């Protein structure tokens, strides 16, 4: 309930961050502004007609033509909106999962081999999330080193990424994030096997964050990859 | 520039798709709807209070309050806006990279400028993101599969063999050709990954920004990045017999692992070194003196 309000706050704040980013792209797109710097209406086939009559241009032009009434960029500044810091941050340690169940699923230890069927066992183990979080930790970190070191070659980027995403470092993260006080249960813990399961949770948690945040930003790539993969994915034989 | 209009169009459309999605989240958020389902109260020292006074809630409420004038959801519906399809699609073959030079880079093979003239960094990025997107595809598509199954499905998609077939279907073969008419096969797979990398560069916005910034914060330390055993003895040759006639010795200050040792002649301090083991400090402390030409001239008997 208090947890719920904080969760819904970050859902809302992240939607505001995206709205702000997107309206700026819309207000400023060269196809939309009256200067027509790309010379729409100059093509000698129907391509310009097509572009001009899309829902996209219609919507964008209506938005741009409404700024006198409500200018969304000015709206955000008016209220000192900040993308990366909010007054609510003091109530959290790390980024928030919107869905409490998803978050809990992330800390649930995969038990090795009565009483539940295996389709609901997957809903009681962080192993799927770990699978996803592992992949996304890799992609985000690769993005970090790519943009952070524009001059580095692949060897450098790879070495740097590995020093970050390896299980040892992830155990240090789990320590930094107090994932220990998160795994306190009935049985005490008084390692090798240990460090690993902690690292799994760090990955699982990233998995949860991704599930909650995945929207439309990479949707066109996702849908494309999915269409290309369709024959392979239909071989869902090992299901 | 016919190319430019199309590139800018998909940049715009994707911004519109994101605006549509975001505005729906804002209009409908529990903290924002007038039915106050979560029950924000007016008590002063609470999260309720903190939330109610954020830039975020003020922006959200203003937006919701402006629907009567322009309802963004209505606006999209009234123009028949569609997220995944447009009439411009007839003019392209696969998702568009917004940045023409970035696209070209994706198709270039192999000092800091050399790095900017091959697709190897893009391939590095795209490999990662291809993996992430496919992992997301299988996870969501098969909610009852286990890690073992998800990995196997994903591997069957992201392996170099399959990527090679994609490059064929996408005609990346033609794009790689130039002046000069599984090795070559891997080069094609690399293009597919690099192109995915370029798509990602162009689209990466704020959707995963809070995660990204958090990871960078945790990562900062990882990102921000001798000894002479003939030292103690090479000192003795010079200083054991000295112009003071006093004893060259070493003195220990920290008896625990953070060891500190002073090199001295009688009461006179030559130098110090905080070594790990007593005998390494002594050597490094000597090292410092061995370099100090003025000290050696002052106390040494001979002349170098
Ligand atoms: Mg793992
Ligand atoms: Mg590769």
């Amino acid at each position: 309930s208090n947890e719920l309000k904080v969760r819904e706050f970050y859902r809302l704040h992240n939607a505001c961050v995206k709205l702000k980013e997107s309206i700026k792209l819309i207000y400023e797109n060269p196809l939309v502004t009256d200067q027509n710097v790309l010379n729409l209406g100059t093509a000698e086939n129907t391509i310009d007609y097509t572009i001009l009559n899309t829902p996209t241009l219609n919507v964008a032009k209506t938005l741009l033509g409404n700024r006198y009434s409500l200018d969304l960029i000015d709206l955000f500044q008016s209220h000192d909106f900040k993308d990366s810091n909010t007054d609510v941050d003091m109530f959290i340690k790390y980024p928030v999962v919107y869905d409490e169940n998803l978050e809990n699923l992330a800390f649930m230890h995969k038990s090795f081999p009565a009483h539940l069927n295996d389709a609901q066992k997957t809903q009681l183990s962080n192993e799927r999330l770990e699978f996803l979080g592992d992949s996304w930790l890799g992609a985000l970190v690769s993005y970090i080193v790519y943009t952070r070191f524009p001059s580095a070659n692949e060897g450098m980027l790879s070495q740097m990424k590995e020093s970050i995403v390896n299980n040892n470092n992830l155990f240090d993260w789990s320590t930094k994030l107090n994932f220990t006080k998160r795994l306190q249960g009935n049985i005490a813990t008084p390692k090798d096997k240990m460090s690993k399961r902690y690292a799994d949770c760090v990955e699982a948690y990233i998995g949860a964050l991704v599930i909650d945040r995945f929207g439309t930003e990479f949707l066109d790539i996702k849908e494309w990859l999915e269409e290309l993969s369709e024959k392979k994915l239909a071989k869902s034989s090992q299901m």
